[PDB]
């Protein structure tokens, strides 16, 4: 039995802990994963607006909401009561008609099967979801079992009591090994001591080549206009080609740059000069975003986009708590009956860390090169649209066939 042939009866969820959610289209798409994707995207824009709302406009942003949602879905396998309910609400899993928390894990089996098991060497996604617990903790057999089968995640025991530092180092090495070395410190200096009990860790790694590359020879220093009025020198890339596009409400330009493989694409949201990216951020709702993607059409245009490298690390407890996820991080309120410790009073999640890495260049989301481009016998319409991103713009990396937002971000300053 594997994640791709799993049936609900293969993902048994011990009762006494089940959440009954309240009551409230495209062909070849699984209604199950389709509902789950809308729920995950609801958490995605919500978490994003909350984050950007507490940040300074001139700072970049990059996270993997899919990763966060998944890690926490896996963790909730051993949750119960209010803790279980809080997870269902904060992560929007309850916005799915009337599903039980136990069904959500079935929808993830379906979702995760396509994301990591259906592929190509080109556009593979690397999943890193792990719950680190001190050696004194024993995970329920059903808990380990299902976390393995559905999330390919291990509930890994580490000697936090007397070997805190060497464990943190082991955690950092495991992640680094999963991110091909790009992410080497998911766990910041001095965040794991002899008092650490449970640490949730998750990231998603993606490296892909543009289906339509830019040529380094056409890249050149150009001025980028930051939210603070000042401007800086950026490595602006350039090319002309056919891209799905659409100018939407109040002059916001939406552009989709696909990666080799077609399944995964980069979507860029760029407001008009007159409008602030901040305003577009407050207005971007799951439905507005979806409507925009539906308006896109192939088109020949000029594209000016800067190269950029974003590396964002997160300590999730603070924001998640401020969003309604309380019990999980509370020693008195936490109800994780999937985790047990010899006469140990209270079992709770000490903290959860997530790091994301985005590097964009002429080749795509991967290692740079010298690939030049030669285009012969081409004569394009003199009145074709131009897309010049020399001002802050949003960024989405999505798995189109699964309506999943893998990553989301903001380039408010690409300069060096
Ligand atoms: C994992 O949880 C199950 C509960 O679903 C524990 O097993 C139960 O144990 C009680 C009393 O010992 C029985 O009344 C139930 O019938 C058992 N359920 C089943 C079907 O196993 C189990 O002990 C837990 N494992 C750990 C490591 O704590
Ligand atoms: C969880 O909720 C159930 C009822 O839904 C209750 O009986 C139980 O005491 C609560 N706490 C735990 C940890 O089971
Ligand atoms: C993790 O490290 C092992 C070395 O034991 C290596 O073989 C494996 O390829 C690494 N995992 C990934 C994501 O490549």
């Amino acid at each position: 039995v594997d994640i791709c042939t799993a049936k609900p009866r293969d993902i048994p969820m011990n009762p006494m802990c089940i959440y009954r959610s309240p009551e409230k289209i495209p062909e070849a798409t699984n209604r199950r994963v389709w509902e789950l994707s809308k729920a995950n995207s609801r958490f995605a824009t919500t978490f994003y607006q909350h984050l950007a709302d507490s940040k300074n406009d001139n700072d970049n942003i990059f996270l993997s909401p899919l990763s966060i949602s998944t890690a926490f879905a896996m963790t909730k396998l051993g949750a119960c009561n209010d803790t279980l309910q809080q997870l269902m609400e904060v992560f929007k899993f309850d916005t799915i008609s009337e599903k039980t928390s136990d069904q959500i894990h079935f929808f993830f089996a379906k979702l995760n099967c396509r994301l990591y098991r259906k592929a190509n060497k080109a556009s593979k996604l690397v999943s890193a979801n792990r719950l680190f617990g001190d050696k004194s903790l024993t995970f329920n057999e059903t808990y380990q079992d299902i976390s393995e089968l559905v999330y390919g995640a291990k509930l890994q025991p580490l000697d936090f009591k007397e070997n805190a530092e060497q464990s943190r180092a082991a955690i950092n090495k495991w992640v680094s090994n999963k991110t091909e070395g790009r992410i080497t410190d998911v766990i910041p200096s001095e965040a794991i001591n002899e008092l650490t009990v449970l640490v949730l860790v998750n990231t998603i790694y993606f490296k892909g080549l543009w289906k339509s590359k830019f040529s380094p020879e056409n890249t050149r220093k150009e001025l980028f206009y930051k939210a603070d009025g000042e401007s800086c020198s950026a490595s602006m890339m350039y090319q002309e080609g056919k891209f799905r596009y659409r100018r939407v409400a109040e002059g916001t330009q939406v552009l989709e740059l696909p990666f080799k493989g077609d399944d995964i694409t980069m979507v860029l949201i760029l407001p008009k000069p007159e409008k602030s990216l901040a305003k577009v951020e407050k207005e971007l709702t799951p439905e507005v975003l979806q409507e925009w993607l539906d308006e896109l059409e192939e088109m020949m245009l000029v594209v000016h986009m800067p190269r950029f490298r974003i590396e964002d690390g997160f300590s999730l407890k603070e924001q998640l708590q401020d969003m309604g996820l309380v019990d999980l991080f509370s020693p008195e309120k936490s109800k994780l009956p999937g985790i047990v410790a010899e006469g140990r009073d209270d079992l709770y999640v000490s903290d959860a860390f997530h790091k994301a890495f985005l590097e964009v260049n002429e080749e795509g989301s991967a290692a740079a090169a010298s690939t030049a481009v030669v285009i012969a016998g081409r004569s394009l319409n003199p009145n074709r649209v131009t897309f010049k991103a020399n001002r802050p713009f949003l960024v989405f990396i999505r798995e189109v066939p699964l309506n999943t937002i893998i990553f989301m971000g903001r380039v408010a300053n690409p300069c060096v």
